[PDB]
């Protein structure tokens, strides 16, 4: 059957996606300004409404008016929609502006990017250009395009004296972008305390606590948190509410280290161990991420030192999967649970060794852990360094006296896993360090039959030249030669051949290589094994040499280089039966050709006196029976019950067989040994269209 069931990275997934889920996912945007290029090319009016558009931002009202009297339409833009109340509006030009509106042009103008002209004073911070558009009735709550405000504008530039005017004209603080950003958010974000502390002055506040726990702002936190009570219910509490990822302030200051803002918050009574997700706590991201003061930190201030997620990983685990191997000695230090499992039994040093961080598994060691301690499926540090082809941590689990020939829960050996795995390297040091070459599975399977399998040629190299024998057998009797062919690495099985491998070794059923080869179609593995000196009429128990199974498989390219090598072509199996038989059995049609061309007796017989042509009777094969028939396979030939292929072909209701048979000459009137004609046979069985078509 299938081999590959009985030969950990699903294992190592659920843990690494629940390490995955640590992570916090965002900035404010930033707005940029404006590109002003002034050119020409924009029907007669090109030259004077360009010139126009440069006299604006240039700030000549004369030119301006001596233009606008000339016959040009005020509500001109250039390319990207920008008006000269836009071009004016940028560079300051408050007598411009002035004119400007008293001539015409409208406020709230926006150009292609949403832009009003108060947008534009607002982000460039020419405070009497604002004042002026103010005055004069422009909405100080615009939204250019993606939802920004001028409040805002102001804010990310730190124009203070902007902010202060268009609040006092009543600008909305909450208003926000298309993505929930505030003016204050981007304020906290360019790190502006005059912009936070007068937005915060007057009347939110949430989404601002979480950009200040990220950028250590410890004033702009201390100003948030004035008007949250320490209530009695911490989650109630401001310091506690969440983000849409369940990340409260303190776990965020715990993701980026910030020692300052975490004090402020648990100060303020932000709960340390609250969880987000499933189960991580403040204490798992910042091990995780090796922020180790924030680890002392939140353990001083009474963080559960074992507190594990859904799947069963500590602090400890966290840290020395990350190869934090501070974190790892002041975990350990503190009293950490040195062996905590997850729940398929991994311990910390299981994790250090899966990363290749070799001071966790110092650190761990030294602190008195089990060198071999084995997870559910007993895997020892060693068979997961092997696993990884990490080199390193291999060596040092040696050093530390680390058994090499540890057995895994199904026999498995550190040099199997590495050998399944492709680890030249490891597995060359493993054998350095005693790892027996031809130590065995539960199933039986060497180091080089797992190679082999595999087709990692070099390992299959390397194992040879230690002096691996490749004859060692499988509880299914299979030396390596067996599955390199059943796998069909044609490289390996050339490799094995050359370096002394058994050619016609025998397995369950004592079927050889070429059985296995010809039955799977590998054409020129078959051709590799009968080079060198494969007997190729080997038969197995039942009788069936590799050309009955090419005859039973339909293989017709392998009945080629079989029959082209010498394989005897009408051989008998238990039954009697030669492969031309088995042709007619399983329809194989082509083999049955190739076999007839090869001088194949048409109607050779067995112990029982059949023909090929009784069996393409009984299986209903019309096709190949046909064949016979056209070589000069006699339909009047009888076996021991006196049939003819007609008496078959008439029991079983064949009826198309019976046509070829009788087209063919086949005698009706014929009986058997107890007086039995295919009559009778035909009208017992209760066939209509049969009786009818022999009469």
């Amino acid at each position: 059957w299938n081999e590959v069931a009985v030969i950990l990275a699903a294992t190592e997934h659920d843990t690494m996606l629940e390490m995955s889920d640590m992570q916090v996912w965002d900035h404010p945007p930033i707005v940029s300004e404006e590109d002003i290029s002034g050119s020409l090319v924009p029907g007669s009016k090109s030259d004077s409404n360009a010139s126009f558009l440069r006299a604006a931002r240039a700030g000549n009202l004369d030119k301006v008016v001596e233009y606008l009297k000339g016959g040009i339409d005020i509500n001109t833009c250039n390319q990207n929609g920008l008006n000269a109340l836009h071009l004016a509006a940028k560079e300051g030009h408050v007598g411009l502006v002035q004119e400007l509106l008293g001539r015409g042009s409208s406020v709230d103008s926006a150009t292609k990017k949403g832009n009003t002209a108060l947008h534009i004073a607002s982000l460039a911070g020419q405070a009497e250009v604002v004042k002026v558009l103010v005055k004069e009735g422009a909405n100080i709550n615009a939204q250019s395009q993606n939802g920004f405000t001028p409040l805002y504008m102001a804010a990310q530039e730190n124009h203070i004296d902007v902010v202060k005017y268009l609040l006092e004209n009543g600008a909305n603080q909450s208003t926000a972008t298309e993505d929930g950003f505030t003016p204050l958010a981007v304020a906290l974000q360019q790190g502006h305390n005059q912009a936070v502390a007068i937005l915060l002055e007057n009347d939110v506040r949430l989404p601002a606590l979480h950009i200040a726990a990220r950028k250590d702002d410890t004033k702009s936190a201390a100003l948030l948190l004035q008007n949250d009570h320490n209530a009695d219910v911490q989650s109630k509490m401001m310091v506690n509410r969440t983000t849409e990822s369940g990340f409260t302030p303190l776990h965020i200051a715990a993701h980026y280290g910030n020692v300052n803002v975490a004090t402020l918050l648990l100060n303020r009574g932000a709960a340390v161990d609250f969880t987000a997700r499933n189960g991580i706590t403040p204490l798992h991201v910042a091990s995780k991420r090796g922020n180790t003061n924030m680890v002392k930190l939140l353990l001083d201030r009474g963080g559960q030192i074992d507190a594990k997620t859904r799947d069963g990983l500590t602090p400890l685990h966290c840290a020395a999967r990350s190869g934090h191997d501070q974190v790892v000695e002041l975990l350990l230090e503190r009293g950490a649970p040195l062996l905590a499992r997850t729940k398929n039994g991994l311990s910390p040093l299981h994790m250090a060794a899966q990363g290749d961080h070799v001071e966790c598994v110092k650190h761990l060691l030294q602190h008195k852990a089990p060198v071999d301690d084995v997870t559910l499926d007993y895997l020892t540090a060693l068979h997961v360094a092997a696993h990884c082809g990490h080199y390193r941590v291999t060596k040092l689990l040696l050093d530390k006296r680390a058994n090499p020939n540890a057995r895994a829960l199904n026999g498995f050996t550190p040099l199997h896993i590495a050998c399944k795995k492709n680890r030249i390297k490891v597995m060359e040091l493993l054998v350095k360090y005693g790892a027996s070459i031809q130590a065995i599975t539960e199933s039986g399977l060497t180091p080089i039959h797992v190679a082999a399998f595999m087709g990692h040629l070099n390992i299959v190299l390397l194992l040879l030249q230690n002096g691996a024998s490749p004859d060692v057998t499988n509880i299914r009797g299979e030396t390596a030669l067996h599955m390199a062919a059943r796998a069909g690495q044609v490289e390996v099985v050339r490799c094995l051949l050359r370096n002394g491998a058994l050619v016609d070794a025998r397995a369950r059923e004592e079927q050889t290589p070429l059985h296995i080869a010809s039955r799977l179609g590998k054409t020129e593995i078959v051709q590799l094994l009968l080079q060198h000196m494969a007997h190729p009429d080997a038969a197995t128990t039942n009788g069936y040499t590799p050309l009955h199974i090419s005859a039973r498989e339909g293989q017709v390219d392998v009945a080629s280089v079989l029959l082209e090598a010498g394989a005897a072509h009408s051989l008998a199996t238990k039954k009697g039966f030669t492969p031309l038989h088995v042709a007619a059995k399983y329809g194989s049609l082509d083999v049955a050709k190739l076999l007839l061309q090869r001088r194949a007796a048409a109607d050779s017989a067995g112990k029982n006196g059949l023909t090929p042509l009784h069996v393409a009777a009984h299986y209903d094969n019309q096709k190949v029976a046909l064949l016979l028939l056209e070589k000069g396979a006699s339909p009047h030939a009888t076996a021991k019950n006196g049939y003819t292929p007609l008496h078959i072909a008439a029991k079983k209701n064949q009826m198309q067989i019976a046509s070829t048979l009788l087209n063919y000459g086949a005698e009706t009137n014929i009986v058997t040994k107890q007086g039995v004609t295919p009559l009778h046979l035909a009208s017992q069985e209760g066939h209509t269209d049969m009786v009818t078509l022999l009469l």
